């Protein structure tokens, strides 16, 4: 029944379909005709939705997905945790949303979250993925990212509609070596930290990772402040102020003080880390 949606007719006008399979916490896609993993950027490692309904049923995948390019003309809204038990809109922004942008929407797959499909262009002055305290989140984009297709259509909305986007200002917020080469090198070299566990003193974590930063980072304290914000030693008591600095400020500044040498990205000196690489 899903080439009867309008919207799906729509889509399989492009041959940009692959399929996804559930691998943990994520959704990987899968090129249909040969079960490869494919990129978001390599067109010819996509198919169309024949090929991508034949590909489900031949691996076992979990559904289809479509893959947005800049020249089609489709937008995806991926509304996360939005839903009831009874698959009932409970979040407010949500309902708003749904009443401003009417065009195809569908139940994503986990069954709590929304997708919107809409022909428009995405304002410029806004992120791609916005965060609520309600642990609901918006995530929108236009090429650059596949969507899960389900089929699963919600309220009849059935039908891809041509709508002025602008109103997306009002959901998402607005925005305006280097940092992620840093931390594949610390990765590869294993000086990448592991979550703490039970029984772990989390503040003597920090100080070893923060040892480690001074080093690799060449003890530039905004750069070692970045990638420690990414990292899984990350939690509020980085920013609650101690006298007159933060915990996480006075950690770096001990760490920047403590550590002797530096990696230089010119002289590839990495045989000169003082620390062992974290086991496993
Ligand atoms: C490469 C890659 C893409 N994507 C794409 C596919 C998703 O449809 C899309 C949105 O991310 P999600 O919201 O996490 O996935 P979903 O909306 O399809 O299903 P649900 O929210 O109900 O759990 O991002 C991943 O999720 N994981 C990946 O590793
Ligand atoms: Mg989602
Ligand atoms: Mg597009």
């Amino acid at each position: 029944m899903i080439m009867e949606i309008p919207a799906i007719k729509a889509l399989s006008r492009y041959a940009q379909w692959v399929i996804w399979k559930k691998e943990r916490d994520t959704k990987i896609p899968y090129n249909p005709n040969n079960g490869k993993k494919a990129s978001s950027t390599d067109p010819l490692a996509w198919g169309d939705i024949d090929e991508a309904q034949a590909g489900l049923v031949r691996y076992g995948a979990n559904g289809l997905g479509f893959v947005l390019t800049k020249s089609d003309p489709f937008v995806f809204i991926d509304l996360d945790h939005v839903l009831d038990e009874n698959k009932r809109v409970k979040c407010e922004w949500a309902r708003q949303l749904l009443k401003e942008i009417k065009s195809y929407t569908e139940i994503s797959p986990s069954g709590d979250g929304l997708h919107v499909v809409v022909s428009g262009k995405l304002p410029d002055y806004i992120k791609h993925k916005t965060k609520f305290d309600d642990g609901s989140a918006l995530e929108v984009y236009e090429s650059g990212r596949y969507m899960t297709i389900t089929g699963e259509v919600f309220d009849g909305r059935d039908d891809i509609k041509e709508l002025d986007l602008s109103i997306l200002g009002e959901f998402a917020e607005h925005k305006i070596l280097d940092d992620e080469a840093i931390i594949d090198l610390m990765k590869r070299k294993g000086q990448w930290p592991d979550a703490p566990k039970d029984g772990d003193d989390w503040s003597s974590l920090d100080m070893s990772f923060a040892n480690r930063l001074a080093f690799w980072c060449g003890k530039d304290i905004e750069r070692m402040d970045r990638i420690f914000r990414q990292s899984p030693l990350m939690r509020q008591k980085w920013d609650r102020p101690t006298a007159g600095s933060t915990y996480g400020r006075i950690t770096l500044k001990k760490a920047c003080d403590f550590v002797d040498s530096v990696y230089d990205p010119a002289l590839r000196n990495e045989s000169d880390c003082p620390f062992e690489p974290y086991n496993e």
